[PDB]
């Protein structure tokens, strides 16, 4: 997709990560018409070493994961997430990754 | 200040009244040079019925009710509050302000 | 989606029918990121009447059903049809839903 | 005839191959104004090691080695076969051939 | 067909009717991809008084009758005629059917 | 005369040294305002050789051996023998002989 | 033929009805391709009254009425005498009838 | 005079030399305004050997010598001889000599 | 003639009347090809009243006459009279008569 | 005085020395306004070997060297010649020396 | 003559009528070209008045009245004055009637 | 002053040195505002041998020496004679020099 | 800033160091939104070698060494200054910081 | 003089009369060639009730009364007021008075 | 003469009617080619009142009436006063008079 | 100040010097606004050789070098002495420094 909305997604991937349930995010994104068994396993999985890392911020690093993959899909990728966002009811995030355009 | 600046932090207002601590936010837009020991009052405080209403939901309508004062100044207000809050040192909405532009 | 598609399905909503199962379609197309538990349910039933009709003959009036509401979609529903039958490895009907084109 | 027509009965060739019964189509193709005791003897033939194959498999070849031959002719072979096969009463690959015009 | 054509098969209708046999010639022709059963039968017969006629003089009208109706068809029915004749083995006359174009 | 006129009585010599008499038609073509006691001699006889041939050939090849000297002719020799030919009351010959123009 | 033409053998009408022999005029002018035995008919003869004039006289008026008749034909009028003129011998008439053009 | 002018006279030296009396021609010529007591002797006198020729054909050769002698004249000679020739009661040498006009 | 021609013989009408000789130049105009023994007539006689005029004053009225009859004539009625002149011997008055051209 | 001027009292020196008394001419020249009685004398007497010619020439000669000199003379000679002589009433002459123009 | 010339010798008539001898002039003038024994008759004598004026002032009144009839001619008068005065042997008039021109 | 000036007093120096007093003119131009005790006396006086010459033609040569002097002068030279000349009461010389012009 | 703002206060520094109280200037400035705890401690006191000078001066430096450093701010300097010296309440300063425009 | 140099003196008009003695200014400025022992002495006075008004506080209208009639004066008066303030050693309002422009 | 002239002796009449010497400017003004005994008298002179005027002031008002007079005259008369000055030796006033050109 | 000034002044230095009282002149002119207790001194004094000159002389050449310092000044350098002239009373000679202009 776009230039200007793979730098929205990047610095906003605090809130995004944040806001939204990942387990609703995963399993719907997945379903929603994006990833598959096999992206999202290695999305939602990592390298291996983030097991020096502690629980509270090993699912963050998911989550942060997953937006980076959604990104790094086909154009609509927008029109995909902002929908699928629409859905798992993080309406305050879709208008995040929404609100930067019009 | 423009349009699609009031849009912005109007439907993002909870973003930023989330990750921005409020007395660390007011004592120094106030300081910042924006609002004064009047507009802050006003601002700070509210009709006076919100009584009605608890503890966690009074402080969150305060600080939401910054921004839309802040919004209500000068055609700085981004270039203000984008720098106030560069230094109450929420960069995760200093960028959510910011990176609508650009 | 554009007249010249709907024609297309239309005419040859015969041998569409018959080479794709329908199972191997329905729970697909739903699946596939098209129709919901309602839309294929009205799809995949009928007006109740169909009862008169012998067994043969309401699978395939189903199956002709669901092309109908597939062309009823927004206008991806070429190349999201395509795909899924693409999936569903009914490929001589591929052929058939996109040859008319290029 | 035309280089989109080849391409379609080319690809298309099974679905024309399936509905239409291959002796109600050569008795009546060389019969229609095409070929001759000659050719269709050379495309109802085969090269002679068909015989390795099994009877399902090689009338199936045959009606599809006919296509190609009818294919093969000058640039009516399209409203030749298209016709043809309105007798044959085909209609349901009539349409087939024809659709991808108009 | 082009009028040049129908006024030329008239006015040289006894040349055509004279040289080409007729049995060669009308069961070739239906035979070649023109009239029918039904179109050859109203042809070959006539009106029914022609029995006043004798014997003579019957064959060669029908024979003219012929022509008439070939001349009737479309606008091959000049390239129809001419290869069919080509064929009756009549080429004095294919060459009459054909030499008034070039 | 022009090129397009020699070619048709180049290829139509059979029908229209069929259907005139030859009598009638060399005793009138001299006698119309062509060839000449000297003229006709020539194309009446032949090389001497036809003695080989038997008798019904060597009249049809004198009367062949007429139209190729009258085409032999100045300009009008169509004009010349579509009139002479008119007089000769082979008027389905004059017919031949002038429908190719108009 | 032309107007400038009637008006010479007119005028000289005289000459030309005295250098030229008759018999050899008009049995060869028939015989030449213009007039017939009923125009040389009507020609040679004269109304009847012609009987009040004597022998001298009436061969003249005669040989007189055929130039008349001659002119009254096609334009060739002009290349038919002076070449029929050629022949009767009378050659210092053919150039009368020649040299005014050129 | 003009070149077209010698040549009429020139071919028709026959016509004017027959018609036109030479006595009444030569006397009224050299009497018109022409030529003279000189010209006239070499015209009507030859070379001499004209001796061997009998009499018949000596005053026509005169006759013949004196129209080139009057061609050889000034533009008028035309003018100059029409109406000499007017008078010489030769009407219809004058129309010979003046119709080529006009 | 022109008009500066009438008016050149008129006012100078005798010197001309004077220097020529009568005789030599009235049998010689008529003679030259002008006039008539009509012309001639009227002009050398006069009205008959003349009578009461002596010798003297007769013949140069008469030759008087003359250049005005003459001048009446053609246009030539100059080139004639200059050269008529020429030959009557009067070169001094054919001067005169010519002088005032060129 | 210009060329066609002394053209004309050129060749017409014999009229004008003619017609006009010497006597009354030279003494009303020189009188008149142009020559003198240093010009007259060397035109009215001569090279003194005139004595050859006897007396009706000598003054013949001398009328002609008048007007050679008074030719000789300013452009008014003509202007000055025709009124002297208007005077000397020779009309006769000044219309001579006068016609010529106009 | 022009204008300019009239003033001249009107205004300077003092010094012409003065320096020029009269008897010189006058019998010069008329003697030169201009008036006549009828014109220097009236203007040598006057009224008949003039009478009671003494001697010394007619031959004055007289010598002026010249000059004025000198005038009086055609446009000569000056160039005739001029010279006439440039033989009376009054040069010192003459330059004055020149010298106002040049 | 001028040219033209300098010429007409220069040959008219006769006229203007005889008509007016020398002693009026001399004594009133030096008077005038012209020449001076110095010029006047160098004019009026000359070279020293003049006394070889007798007295009549002194005074007219200092005279005539004068208008050299006053033509030397500056361009009014012109209007300033005149005028002094028009007292001077020489009138008839104040016109000789002005007449010129004009 | 602009470059004829710097050379406002620059020749104008020693008014504005006069009629504005520092202390309430300072405080104020930094107060304002312009310097800080650094920069108005650099300012406020000096290099360290002012001790030298006596307490009236030093005081006058400091306040000297205010302007230069608000002077070097951002482009509002200009408005920013004239704000906070409108709240000092040393306007007649303020006027003439800001007079120099308009 | 203009009008953006009133309003300078006019707001400006506080430390101008600060800065500057007025005994130095008033006897200078008078001196200056400006006002006069009439000007200075209505600027100087005053209405007249100014009585009510302390000492400290009538030298200081006095003063401020000055400038207004200064600027009174001719478009100088600026170049005029300079100077004299540069005399006056109040060459920090010199500048004031000055840096406006430029 | 010219108006900016008039007004110069106007206004300057004073100094002008001071350094020259009267009765050396007066005789000499006259005597220099302007006035006369009559205009120098009426100037010289005054109206007969001034006598109520005392000795020194009317010789002054005489010489005042001088230039006025010679200011009255042609256009010279600033060129005639200048020269006329340039020699009463009052150089000092011919600068005067003269400066206000060039 | 301009050139056609200093050379007014320059010639017309005298009656300058001469109307103009010098105390008045001086005294008001370093009073006018001009010269200075230094420039009026060496203008006022003189080398100090001029002790040669007699009393009358020395006054009147300092007055004279008044004018010349005067004209060494700026621009005005006319319209400041026109007008101290105006009030020295010497409005001759502020007149005399007008007039030149305008």
């Amino acid at each position: 997709m776009p230039k200007r909305h793979r730098e929205h997604i990047r610095k906003n991937l605090n809130i995004l990560v944040e806001w939204t349930n990942y387990e609703r995010l995963a399993m719907e994104c997945v379903q929603q018409g994006i990833l598959t068994v096999q992206m999202l396993r290695n999305t939602q999985d990592l390298n291996g070493k983030p097991f020096n890392m502690d629980e509270k911020d090993v699912r963050v690093e998911q989550h942060r994961r997953l937006l980076l993959k959604i990104t790094q899909r086909g154009p609509t990728a927008y029109n995909l997430l902002i929908n699928a966002l629409r859905n798992i009811n993080c309406l305050d995030a879709a208008v995040l990754l929404e609100s930067v355009d019009e």
